[PDB]
């Protein structure tokens, strides 16, 4: 979803998506399209932010790649 | 926003409904609140992929209707 | 997901009117929206605790009532 | 404090009360107190709109000055 | 509300469940009884996935094992 | 203004806060004027319960204790 996705960010638990007001749960959605498969173990979006976090065998980092192989 | 997230708009006597794809209601719904009360819409609310936008006094359902699909 | 989570229907003129258990109005609401402007629903929005719907054209908001009252049984 | 809501009008189906943004659920949490023992069908809000619809015999008119004798 | 609940899954940081399309709400609920009695520190919830988290003193599998006991 | 608010605390992973039933997202809205290179890396909202994580670099007790610095 073009430019929607204002900042892609992360940290030690987590990679932080901060979205136009009111997309967030459109770009999440996107996410959960991939999930649990690339390796993503789940998402959470508000109003313009979204948290997802990887899972056991993946970390952040690994994340923040496929997540910009995707965007 | 997008077209291809707006699946259908419709209406009745007292709400004028639009449909979108999952997810996408708070962000069509934004587009609809920039135009006031003077244009005819007295507001707008969503939710999950549904919206749910009421006519202004002095304007009826057609009309803010119209008004939409112009908006779009 | 029991219709214990349905606490209460009643219409008015333009809508009817839902409450149900805090945090179950999204999922009550998909309920709603498996029916469609066929059975006369034109539109169904949830809060947390409330959901609004509201009748196609051809139908009353009474009829989406008593529609709505057999879609939970 | 009520800085919140910037606006209550009507109509002829619902009585709408702009928020700012995410006050929304807050302010429609006050209207829940009300119920049909002061004229209230029932209340939804958004991120920063609320309907709110008069309960059987009640107009909105009516609707409209009990959330202004209450706000 | 039984089959609401489809996985619930863990790694470093939360512990994330996945429910039906729009149940995550009502769920999260449910796990906010437990409260920092158990390990639980938050929970938050979004349409069909719940981020939990540990609060000190307790791991994410604590947490896991519990929330299990729970469900 | 008054109990709004109601706990925030911390683990290995989040700043959690706590707040009235519907005052989450207005309290994330504050948290949101702050981020990055103030501390903040993102803040979601669910309906009473806050998760807020540290930017890459800051501890979440920094993060934390700036939080505090307001509420
Ligand atoms: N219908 C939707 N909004 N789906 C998107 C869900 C995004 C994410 N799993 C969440 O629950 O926050
Ligand atoms: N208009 C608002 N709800 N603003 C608050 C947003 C809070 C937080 N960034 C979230 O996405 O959950
Ligand atoms: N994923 C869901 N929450 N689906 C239910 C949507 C309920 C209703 N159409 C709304 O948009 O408010
Ligand atoms: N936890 C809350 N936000 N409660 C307030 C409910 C507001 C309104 N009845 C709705 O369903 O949208
Ligand atoms: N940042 C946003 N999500 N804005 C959209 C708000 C849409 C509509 N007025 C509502 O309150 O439901
Ligand atoms: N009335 C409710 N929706 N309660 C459930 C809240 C679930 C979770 N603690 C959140 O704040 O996101
Ligand atoms: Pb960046
Ligand atoms: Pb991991
Ligand atoms: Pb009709
Ligand atoms: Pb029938």
């Amino acid at each position: 979803l073009k430019n929607l996705v204002l900042d892609i960010d992360y940290n030690d638990a987590v990679v932080v998506i901060h979205t136009s007001p009111g997309a967030a749960q459109l770009i999440a959605r996107l996410l959960d399209s991939l999930g649990k498969a690339e390796g993503i173990l789940g998402t959470i979006a508000g109003d313009d932010t979204i948290f997802t976090t990887p899972a056991n065998g993946f970390t952040v980092k690994d994340l923040y790649e496929a997540i910009l192989e995707l965007f």
